[PDB]
Formats: structure tokens, sequence, C-alpha cells
């Protein structure tokens, strides 16, 4: 499941928008942007896999190692604290085309 890294490169993330260059079934190379918005949340200072706008509570959001995400964001005490989590348990490429699954 996921995993869209093994065949993308020069991946990039601005604000919740995911951008990536995605190679296509039949050869080439498509790119493509999705907003990961519509499936993570904010769990009491976590991202977990679930709707929510997490951005609305969470800041800096960058791109860490191959296929992870870092940011900070608010625990039910009001303090932002490091967060991650992983692109590839869910973020796959289809046909060139980015695609939740």
């Amino acid at each position: 499941l996921g995993k869209f890294s093994q065949t993308c490169y020069n991946s990039a993330i601005q604000g919740s928008v995911l951008t990536s260059t995605c190679e296509r079934t039949n050869g080439g190379y498509n790119t493509s942007s999705i907003d990961l918005n519509s499936v993570i949340e904010n769990v009491d200072g976590s991202l977990k896999w679930q709707p929510s706008n997490f951005i609305e509570t969470c800041r800096n959001t960058q791109l860490a190692g191959s296929s992870e995400l870092a940011a900070e964001c608010k625990t039910r005490a009001q303090q932002f604290v490091s967060t991650k989590i992983n692109l590839d348990d869910h973020i796959a490429n289809i046909d060139g085309t980015l695609k939740y699954e």
C-alpha cells in the first residue's frame, strides 16, 4: 500500500499540498498534486490518517527524509510539539497520478 516513493522523485511539499513527478505505466513521467488535508487529522498532538483539516491546527509542514512528513501540531495543552507521519502508508502512484488508497 502506498510507497509511491519507489517510482516518484523530486518530491516536494508546500502547505498541505503534496506535489511530485511520477512514472507512467506506459513509460514517460507525469506531474500532479493532491491535498493531504482530506486524509490527515491531528489527534491530541499527532497526525493520523483521518480527515479533520489538520493544517488548521498545525504549521511549518515540510518534507522530511524520502517519505516522512514532519510538522508541528498543537496538543490539548495549546503547545506546539514535533509530529510526523509516514506518507508511504496510503499515498500511492497509480498510472503516474497520485491517489490515496
